[PDB]
């Protein structure tokens, strides 16, 4: 008889799931399994990201409960606590969806011997991302595009990607009774209480596949707006209601199925003649997810700069000071301390908000190296995606993919055309709440007596700024010139 595992890292969802599917296909039990390590913490992960692991814990558990099974949180380590299960459920055949990065090939590398000791069969379908990653590689001559031009063009050749998988059985084979392992004292989801954390999370986001169903409707209401998404002409200060679709910590955890936002986006782009293109339509944002995912598997250490073969190498100041500065949200430019603070508080900020807090760190201003500002934005990110934070992070840098050093946005300028009265910086930073339009950008410019008037002493309530952004700019900018030089 057949007893099968279906094993969530990623993929933490039942709609797309080709992994769950061919686990209940002529199964007796399904056990399924997320494998905790609940000495994580004490060994890097805010509470934010990990409460939305949890809550999208909690959100399979009710998913199955209601199909009549029972998802088991496992403590433990996976190579330690696989070779016991599958000896004590019986099991026949292990499922879990396939994962390019580089710690998933070492696990799952080492779970794939044991389960050939045990004798068990390895399912492992693509699921993650939209296509077989390797076998775009193998289509282009064994190489993967290193532009977004040349990758949209390797896409259409190959097609369309495989439609979403069917929705599993209304009833599921349920886990064995009276099983040790399995027992519920043992195998519940923990709170974010539980774990170690001692601050509560405050983002508004909530985990889970019931969210991102609801968000992806939400986000389809308005078919016109799809179809004309532009993603460099949205709004980095639109907070109230986000000018994105915010579906990022989503599609980081698995909660929603790439490819079914992608079949959904076909469906109003054949309604609609005039649809955005890559690589600024919204399809052409699954795109970059899937190219950086396409380069960063084939790129070896591809999350630093040294030993990076499509990295830059530039020399970065080691400046401490001006790194927990930008990282505390102490930088005194009310517009980049404030997405700094909705970074700690959200852990997601839009996509120009980050162009503009990176931009300041490495190249711009500070001359911090991005594997720096990659840790920070790995900590607090509940969208944390190890080759789209590196990836972003180096495209902004100018360490790779991207080569235009002259183009330096203002820390000053470039909040104030979309936002003249700074509601965002007020709702983040609410010591400036009273300080007038005319100097909440620059509040050390504003007169002694109006920042009294307003509560807001410039050295005493908020910092002066760091430093001055025409003498910091015309700085990097000189130093990146001779960094490009001196690698040829
Ligand atoms: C320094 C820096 C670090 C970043 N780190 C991350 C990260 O860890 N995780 C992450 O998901 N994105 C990251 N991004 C990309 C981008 O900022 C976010 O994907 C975007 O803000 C998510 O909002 P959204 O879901 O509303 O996006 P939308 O515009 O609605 O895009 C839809 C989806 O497309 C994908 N996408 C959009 N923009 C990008 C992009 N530039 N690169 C890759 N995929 C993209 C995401 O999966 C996103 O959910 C980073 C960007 C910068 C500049
Ligand atoms: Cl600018």
């Amino acid at each position: 008889v057949k007893n099968s595992i279906i094993w969530f890292r990623k993929g933490l969802r039942l709609h797309d799931n080709p992994a769950l599917l061919e686990a209940c296909k002529d199964a007796k039990h399904v056990y399924p399994v997320f494998v905790l390590d609940p000495h994580f913490l004490q060994q890097k992960v805010s509470v934010n990201r990990y409460n939305f692991l949890l809550e999208s814990l909690e959100d399979l558990q009710r998913s199955f409960q209601a199909r009549g099974s029972r998802l088991l949180v496992l403590r433990g380590k996976p190579e330690e606590v696989f070779p016991r299960v599958f000896r004590e459920w019986g099991v026949t055949q292990l499922c879990f969806e396939h994962d390019t990065e580089p710690y998933a090939k070492v696990r799952d590398a080492a779970v794939r011997r044991l389960a050939a000791e045990a004798g068990v069969e390895v399912v492992t379908p693509i699921s993650h991302t939209l296509y077989d990653t390797d076998m775009l590689v193998a289509r282009n001559g064994g190489a993967a595009p290193l532009t977004m031009q040349s990758f949209t063009k390797l896409v259409d050749r190959v097609g369309d990607p495989p439609a979403p998988a069917p929705d599993p059985p209304a009833a599921m084979p349920p886990p064995a009774e009276d099983m040790p392992s399995a027992a519920p004292a043992a195998t519940g989801v923990p709170t974010w209480q539980e774990v170690g954390f001692k601050e509560p999370p405050l983002t508004v986001f909530k985990g889970g596949e019931t969210e991102a169903l609801a968000r992806l409707e939400a986000a389809f209401q308005d078919p016109k707006w799809v179809a004309g998404f532009q993603k460099p002409d949205t709004d980095p200060s639109a907070w109230e209601k986000p000018a994105t679709t915010v579906l990022s910590p989503y599609l980081k955890f698995g909660c929603l199925s790439a490819r079914l936002f992608h079949a959904r986006l076909l469906e109003v782009y054949r309604r609609h003649p005039a649809h955005s293109q890559p690589p600024v339509s919204l399809r052409g944002q699954l795109l970059w997810r899937e190219f950086f995912y396409t380069v960063g598997s084939t790129t070896p250490n591809f999350h630093r700069m040294a030993g990076n073969p499509v990295c830059k190498q530039i020399d970065w100041d080691d400046n401490p000071e001006f790194l927990a500065a930008w990282r505390e949200a102490r930088t005194g430019f009310p517009w980049i301390d404030a997405i700094m603070t909705q970074l700690v508080t959200w852990g997601w900020m839009h996509h120009l908000a980050r162009h503009s807090v990176a931009c300041f760190l490495t190249r711009g201003d500070l001359y911090v190296s991005w594997e720096r500002g990659m840790e920070v934005f790995e900590e607090h990110l509940i969208d944390q995606d190890h080759y789209l934070n590196a990836a972003n992070w180096m495209w902004l840098s100018a360490s790779a993919f991207f080569s235009q050093y002259f183009r330096v946005y203002s820390p000053v300028v470039f909040g104030k055309k979309y936002d003249p009265e700074g509601r965002f910086i007020r709702k983040f930073l609410p010591v400036l709440k009273d300080m007038p339009a005319k100097y909440i950008y620059e509040p050390w410019t504003a007169p002694l007596e109006v920042q009294r008037k307003a509560g807001c002493v410039v050295g005493r309530d908020y910092p002066a700024p760091i430093v001055d952004h025409a003498v910091a700019s015309k700085a990097c900018i000189a130093r990146m010139a001779a960094a490009y030089r001196r690698s040829k």
